């Protein structure tokens, strides 16, 4: 409806490649999981959410500011939607307004673990 349940496992997979958010929905969330056996300082993930454009750029600022800060840059404007970095068996949940996004544009998700964006992104779009 306006939600969708991510879990992201050990092989740096994502379980879905592309999200679509209605028109009809104010707010939109995304409940993400972890299956899976390993700790967030070895596989943790995060669901963030920025434009394409600023997707490598948001990766590498999280780089630089490391696993305490759950590898996103503080305050980065960039970032639309952002859940915390969790490790197996943990959970996160990130709700944001869909009034903060255009129309048709597909906008990236991501996990800026280090290494884990190429595998692990997709599409958000709203339609
Ligand atoms: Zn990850």
């Amino acid at each position: 409806e306006c939600s969708v349940d991510i879990q992201g496992n050990d092989q740096m997979q994502f379980n879905t490649n592309a999200i679509t958010v209605d028109k009809s929905c104010k707010q939109f969330t995304v409940n993400l999981s972890h299956p899976g056996n390993l700790p967030k300082n070895v596989m943790g993930h995060n669901w963030v959410l920025s434009t394409a454009a600023d997707m490598q750029g948001v990766v590498t600022c999280g780089m630089a500011s490391g696993l305490d800060k759950d590898y996103l840059c503080p305050d980065d404007s960039r970032v639309i939607a952002h859940t915390k970095l969790i490790g197996s068996g943990e959970k996160d949940s990130v709700t944001f307004d869909v009034s903060k996004l255009k129309e048709g544009e597909q906008y990236m998700f991501f996990c800026t673990f280090p290494g884990h964006s190429a595998l692990m992104k997709g599409t958000l779009t709203l339609k």
